[PDB]
């Protein structure tokens, strides 16, 4: 299994605007948002609190489609 996901590297709390120390990449399952989007989910905000080790989900970010 080789896909990563953006995996959260701090707890980010509720309506929270990403940045880049908040998100690393890791293989993890169930697949979440591809590693790859990382740079595109910059100050995009999440509409629930994302525990630290938490995979970041579609569904988590306002305004994320793919």
């Amino acid at each position: 299994m080789n896909q990563a996901s953006v995996v959260a590297n701090q707890l980010i709390p509720i309506n929270t605007m990403l940045t880049l120390v908040m998100m690393r990449s890791e293989v993890v399952t169930p697949v979440g948002i591809p590693a790859e989007d990382i740079p595109r989910l910059v100050s995009m905000q999440v509409n629930r609190a994302v525990p630290l080790g938490t995979t970041l989900m579609p569904d988590m970010v306002k305004g994320y489609a793919a």
